[PDB]
């Protein structure tokens, strides 16, 4: 029913999905994004938890809680810009360690709340560039807003996904809810930044082919597949073809650059433990990169081929 | 405390470890192969159904059972024999569907037992390799036996053609519920993945268990093979043993990423891939959970008895 895609991993749910999505619903309610019986039934048809469960396959508890919310929280901020500096300059203050969220719209009180879970445990290595991605994130908002008023290239649109969109938030998210930060030498090794960005890329396209029903039929024009076939004039064929080939490419750069990582922490005389942090976050990735494909792939909100 | 080995893949447990722990002793007090509670409780020291656990991370209900009763049932069976031809032939015979387990003994029944449990939701060419691989680990307990009444090589050659790890391996496939594909079973690719699991999960047992081993006098652990066969130190033979360690390791995540486009040269449809790749996490979760288990079990005390 869907396009298919060869991605090297197994399919994984974490155990406790069920009771996961019953907290995260509460949370959203708790915090006023989701409001009444017939917005959570709606919102429920989505399974939005449960792509936190796949890419979060062994978390529990309060950890798993985080890695759900930050999804179900994406879905009520994205889809709010569906409908700016002002609003968006307020969601970037609460990363201030002093922030105060009273009296802030709730979609920057609970953004709040999640960078206060997301970065108690975390180093200030981590947190630099955390904070970095956030904003980086966040204010990219701008830059959609105004493509809609005043379509990018081919090779814009990549930089846009990639530089500033939900993957380098969710990437320092990995170490948070395994609890496995990076080391910081290897961080900036080529071989774990191409890490990173073949699981960045890989998981914006893939969305963009499975969502693409939904994105047509909103007018959101921010869609690889229709943004070579602005550029390109080609067939729909045509440009979901490329994007495969692209899926395929950045999919078999992953799992050729993998190896390589423990002769890496060898040359740089990581110890033993401190691998298996790396190890460990490497496998977030892959659980990302397989957990992205089965949820859009299952999900009712890509119906098309509103709980707010 | 022990020596530590870089594999290159997470260390994970079953979140389900305690209960399944408290399942499992009760299958074998059960099957007759643990009696009373001093015997359970010196069982328990051993965390032995935490390897099933670790091998099995996301196994629920009956899958992870069996998973963890394996184990348990191979620590009785194991340690049957450092205590042959007629016992060994019995438990053999229950591997044929018309078997009658009455009347046999406690660890034959509970064979018995197990392998109704693994064998019944598997293909009957799945059913066929395993009754092999299961045959060659339970008949080569004559040739240890033989032994006790070997080269580097025909160590190593015993231990991978004739040991406790192809029954394991067909298991992987049982528990994830993931048959490897017939057509890429038998590719150079797989058979290096199991051949490299295979021998990294026997070599660094060896290494982790040998002092148990030397406390018992048995033989059979390849740092004493190299030490006799080389007239080599303790540690001499300990670092030839973590280079094989490290160059299987090396082999094993090497040749993985060959396997997608392995699958397109040989048609396979993607669904029957994704099994495939949930047997091979299945081998990663096994060296790993090997390791940790190993490194963590009171079963291996003697750095740096309930029967
Ligand atoms: C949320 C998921 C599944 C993954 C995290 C990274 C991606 C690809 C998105 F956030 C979805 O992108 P987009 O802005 O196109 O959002 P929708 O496709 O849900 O409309
Ligand atoms: C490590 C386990 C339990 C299973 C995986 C395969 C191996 C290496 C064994 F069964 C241990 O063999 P061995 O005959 O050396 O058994 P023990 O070391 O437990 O005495
Ligand atoms: C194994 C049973 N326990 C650990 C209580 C399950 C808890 C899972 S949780 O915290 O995600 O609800
Ligand atoms: C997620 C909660 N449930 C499904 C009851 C866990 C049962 C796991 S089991 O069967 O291994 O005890
Ligand atoms: C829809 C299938 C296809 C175009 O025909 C794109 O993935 C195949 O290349
Ligand atoms: C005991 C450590 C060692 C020997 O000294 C064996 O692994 C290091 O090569
Ligand atoms: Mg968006
Ligand atoms: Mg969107
Ligand atoms: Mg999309
Ligand atoms: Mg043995
Ligand atoms: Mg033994
Ligand atoms: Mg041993």
């Amino acid at each position: 029913g869907h396009e298919e895609f060869d991605i090297p991993f197994p399919s994984r749910v974490n155990p406790f999905h069920a009771r996961a999505e019953d907290r995260h619903v509460a949370w959203m309610r708790a915090m006023g994004l989701i409001t009444g019986d017939a917005a959570e039934a709606t919102y429920r048809r989505w399974s939005p938890a449960k792509v936190g469960a796949r890419w979060f396959y062994l978390a529990q508890g309060e950890d798993l809680d985080l890695g759900c919310d930050i999804f179900g929280w994406f879905f009520a901020y994205d889809d709010h810009f569906d409908g700016t500096a002002a609003f968006v300059n307020r969601t970037v203050a609460m990363l201030d360690p002093r922030a105060d969220p009273t009296g802030e719209h709730p979609l920057n009180i609970a953004f709040h709340d999640l960078w206060q879970r997301e970065s108690a445990p975390m180093s200030p290595l981590w947190q630099r560039r955390a904070v970095d991605h956030w904003t980086q994130y966040l204010t990219a908002h701008i830059t959609e807003a105004t493509n809609r008023t005043r379509s990018p290239t081919i090779a814009d649109y990549l930089e846009l996904r990639h530089r500033t969109g939900f993957m380098p938030p969710l990437l320092d998210l990995i170490e948070r809810v395994w609890r496995a930060e990076i080391p910081a030498p290897v961080y900036t090794t080529p071989e774990v930044q191409t890490l990173l960005h073949t699981t960045n890329q890989n998981i914006n396209i893939v969305n963009d082919v499975l969502s693409l029903e939904k994105e047509e039929a909103h007018g959101d024009p921010h869609n690889l597949v229709l943004v070579i076939q602005h550029e390109r004039q080609s067939t729909r064929q045509q440009a979901l073809a490329t994007a495969r080939r692209m899926i395929d490419e950045w999919t078999d750069t992953f799992i050729r650059t993998e190896p390589r990582l423990p002769a890496l922490c060898g040359r740089l005389g990581i110890p033993l433990a401190d691998r298996t942090s790396l190890y460990t976050a490497v496998e977030g990735m892959r659980a990302a990169i397989r957990g992205n494909y089965d949820w859009c792939a299952e999900t009712n909100r890509y119906v098309h081929r509103t709980p707010w």
